């Protein structure tokens, strides 16, 4: 059997069993977890790697097998494009091996002044990340690395008008443009024209949340045309959830389908955005993208709408519309009235003249394009930046918040545990921490790139709680219960019980503490059948400044105290061996 | 089979037979609802009326039989004392009837200088209920009658020392004594032996929570005599909770016991009190008292113990423990060293010798004791104040929270649903509210007396939505916002999902009202597929004044649009015949 869906160069069934076979010669042993079809012509998939639980990814289509495609697919993309370790700091080895990202990235030194090299970006990409000349060398070390005298990091890409290679910082793509743009595919051209949609998708549905626009519906006679998609809306209608079917080109301008599901059980509302050549492959991926892993019981987790204009503008809004689409959404938008008439576009044709026809748009929008092409894993991928239009993140958080932000600090932190400074020396890291402006709530382990695993402390520890262990191996206790009290009241919901029982001790002792007219050992009996023995012994080796940094393991500079990490490292080593052979 | 228990004057089958045998005649349908029996020689059990989901009362005892006596025998106190009625409104025909509470209750008038009528009360009762001498008349009107035409209702009690009636205001008992120092049994002298107990009970817990005392535990020798109760504290330690067994008789004053539970999966501690002539009756009702209506997954609600000292001792702080003894304990109850020594300490006697032995520690703390006695349900029962020491709140509560203290305002809050006044005299009752100071917060249903039932928006209504309801009938867009935002704040949680959705839409009218250059015909579409067409039309009804009381129907002055109020009268019809005929 051979389904051939619109928009694609192959059939489902060659796509799936290709990209299987590709993963298991590869070294992946990737298992399908859970299945969902809560509607007609809905599907999803959550696939992941038995090996390594920080790797996997979901799919959705209007048939099981395409969504077993898309999963695959989305597999290949994260895979070829590193996306998997974004967010984690490689280790030692790896940061001093041939390649860290890829064999034909570029390795820039930290000049003198700490201007950022020149063979760095063009002039255009300068003008656009740093317009006030601002940029130093030391700010765009990569989070992998993290190796600041090997220096800046950067990645081929190939920009369009002239062909050239651009090397564009790791901390930059890393930063700004997350998995925005990134695509995988049966060939070339149908990555490419998947990855130039999503950039549309995402910039258009950037501007109609932003911009409060409100948009004209399909009409239902063109809807008609897509019998799949108007079977699964009508029965989300007969479950209780309203639908609206919107035109997201913005007068016939980009090829973009928004629909929103309204929830009256609770007012809010759910906006989906989709984009793609073929105005009803558009419409269909907006409706699947809608419930991909949600049953009908899972659409409880979305935001009223609102008037508030200037709330729903905010960067901050629009990013946590692209992390989980449950940002705020303009009333504006389900007007009666809209502000572009309906247009029944098609930008359709082979995947080669969609992809030209999509280039035009940009061209005339006066945008480059640079684009990454991958093929080391055996299967097509591209990471495509266009910058002005798929930038997820605003170049100021390039200075405000940036993931290599708190890389000079790993060794130190890391360091902590059976550490034995001097008192002063646990102090003032904790005022270099208020000095350098870490917010309380950032958990180390993500300031740190650090897979640690859910079985210890560093999982759940934060900067607040860091300097409360601090306050406590510097030995001062009013510091420590103040940090303590914030751990408890911000935390002790996701410790394990062991952890939230060790702190629900030492806040006592803390507070006992400053009990100038009592007496410690008239408690000692209680506390130990409240918290028993060992959580008492543990917290009074804690106060006593022996043992502060309590569950906190010693990590050598390869995370081997880590086993989740190692998991990381073991299936990055099947990408770099891949990557050794290709190049 | 006949089991006779230590302190009860019958056997526990024919205390069964015989209340279970009197309810029926009474009138009453009693079920057993729920049974526990979470570790051995521990039992509780629920009981109700099946035709008024609110009565209903809560056994505990060592053995099943003991806890069914014990819910029937609180049963017949409640009954006895009226209680289950003591925070509603009875209506305006019995109000108006030959008697509220009892055939001998006596009304006193006011006074044109508005002070507290001569023959209530007596000097020593004057003097620690209003040593400033600012009490009025007015302030002491029953919660059931409202009636301030008939004046204050007076209640008899006798007087002790001296065999003389004194009559005390329903008022007066209702907000200060609550359910504390009621009793029913077999016999009067053991029914006044565990009321005038359960005085020393929670009067000496206010002491040792109130002053952070450390109690002496218990030694093991002298638990060893009583091995029922030593088999479910070892059972609840096996079970992961630590008990500490402390004797509270404070240097063998008094005889009470406590008993402490720790939850060491939570880090919180539950204090429970106990007390008996006989320690080990009172050991064992502390146990019991601690489990009653809870399995051992149900210890979860409770507090971790604190320093802080004025905290521990705030009078609101004892009024939880009083409630759901989930209020704030001291480490120093905990600490190695107790603060007087362990007393082997025993009272015990025939039911009779308890009386005189416990009324002579009453004589010695120089505190008057007052008893109610009541018989007309067949069963002996009492009331017993001892002011100074029964006391539950206290005596500025008259002035500050007085259950009674929003009943001049019903009238009006009632006729409020399709009243058609001016938008001025909406707008007059929200100032009025607030200069009379009363709490957002505070249910209107408990403010006024009213069992609502839990199917119409007086069940949740609080003052302070209660404000955005006169608001809309008042026209006041932005007033109404505001309350209308702290009404889904604070209630959206406990609202029946239509009743919410209605506040979601009014509330979004709203917000779009304040907005100068938006059209509302461009959203109702939207509106009508979010909210439904119905909420919508009742929304806009409430913005337009027509309609702002939204979910209240009209409320008679005998209840009779609240089904669950008219269960109520119901059950207390059944008790005004029964005190008729007695
Ligand atoms: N049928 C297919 N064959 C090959 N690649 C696919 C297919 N469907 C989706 N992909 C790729 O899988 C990823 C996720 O797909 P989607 O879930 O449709 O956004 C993207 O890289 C797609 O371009
Ligand atoms: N056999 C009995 N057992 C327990 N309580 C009884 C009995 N007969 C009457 N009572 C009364 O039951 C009510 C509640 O008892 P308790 O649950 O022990 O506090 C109190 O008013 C007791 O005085
Ligand atoms: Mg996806
Ligand atoms: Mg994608
Ligand atoms: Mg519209
Ligand atoms: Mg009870
Ligand atoms: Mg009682
Ligand atoms: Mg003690």
């Amino acid at each position: 059997t051979q389904t051939f869906i619109p928009g694609k160069d192959a059939a489902l069934e060659d796509s799936i069993a290709r990209f299987q076979q590709k993963l298991s010669d590869l070294g992946f042993q990737i298992e399908e977890a859970s299945w969902l079809n809560p509607v007609p012509n809905v599907w999803s998939v959550h696939i992941r790697d038995k090996e390594c639980a920080l790797c996997f990814t979901n799919g959705k289509g209007a048939t099981k097998k395409a969504a077993l495609a898309s999963a695959l697919g989305e597999y290949f993309e994260r895979l070829s494009t590193n996306y998997f370790f974004a967010d984690f700091w490689l280790g030692e080895t790896i940061a001093n091996g041939p390649f860290v990202h890829y064999p034909n990235e570029k390795w820039f030194p930290l000049t003198e002044n700490d201007d950022v090299p020149e063979g760095l970006l063009d002039d255009r990409l300068r003008a656009f990340y740093d317009p006030e000349n601002e940029l130093t060398g030391s700010m765009l070390i990569d989070l992998q690395s993290g190796n600041e005298d090997r220096g800046i990091c950067g990645l081929p890409f190939t920009r369009q008008s002239d062909n050239q290679t651009v090397y564009i910082p790791m901390n930059i793509i890393g930063n700004l443009y997350v998995s925005n743009g990134m695509s995988a595919g049966n060939t070339r051209n149908e990555a490419r024209v998947q990855g130039l949609s999503e950039v549309f998708e995402r910039y258009v549905k950037n501007r109609i949340i932003a911009e409060s626009i409100s948009l004209p519906e399909i009409p239902a006679d063109v809807l008609a045309r897509y019998p799949a998609v108007v079977e699964a809306i009508e029965t989300l209608e007969a479950e209780g959830f309203p639908i609206f079917a919107y035109d997201g080109s913005l007068g016939g301008q980009y090829p973009v389908i928004c629909v929103v599901l309204f929830n009256p059980a609770n007012g809010t509302c759910f906006a989906s955005f989709g984009a793609h050549p073929d105005f009803g492959v558009a419409l269909e991926r907006t409706v699947t993208e809608l419930l991909q892993g949600r049953g009908l019981k899972d659409l409880d987790v979305f935001t009223p709408p609102t008037f508030d204009d200037e709330e729903v503008a905010e960067h901050t809004n629009l990013e946590t519309h692209f992390i989980d689409s449950s940002g705020l959404i303009s009333w504006d938008l389900f007007k009666q009235d809209a502000d572009y008439p309906f247009v029944d576009w098609n930008f359709s044709g082979t995947t080669e003249e969609e992809f030209a026809t999509l280039m035009a748009i940009f061209n005339k929008e006066d945008k480059e394009v640079y684009i990454a092409d991958y093929e080391h894993l055996g299967v097509y991928a591209c990471r495509i930046i266009v910058p002005g239009m798929s930038d997820i993140y605003p170049a100021e958080d390039l200075w405000l918040a940036n993931n290599s932000m708190g890389s000079h600090l790993r060794e130190t932190i890391l360091s902590l545990p059976g550490s034995e400074w001097e008192k002063e020396d646990y102090l003032n890291l904790i005022e270099q921490l208020d000095e350098e402006g870490f917010d309380d709530f950032t958990r180390v382990r993500e300031l740190l790139g650090l897979a640690t695993g859910s079985d210890n402390g560093w999982y759940t520890l934060r900067i607040g709680e860091l300097k409360a262990m601090l306050a406590l191996a510097g030995g001062d206790l009013e510091q420590a219960l103040v940090w303590t009290e914030w751990t408890m009241e911000f935390n002790s919901s996701v410790f394990s019980p062991e952890r939230a029982n060790y702190y629900r001790c030492l806040q006592t002792l803390l507070l006992l503490a400053q009990e100038e007219d009592r007496q410690p050992l008239q408690y000692l009996n209680a506390f130990v059948r409240m918290y028993g023995a060992d959580a008492v012994e543990a917290a009074s080796a804690a106060m006593s400044g022996e043992a502060a940094f309590y569950g906190l393991q010693p990590v050598d500079s390869d995370l081997h105290a880590f086993a989740a990490h190692q998991s990381l490292l073991k299936a990055y080593e099947k990408l770099q061996r891949a990557k050794a052979a290709f190049w």
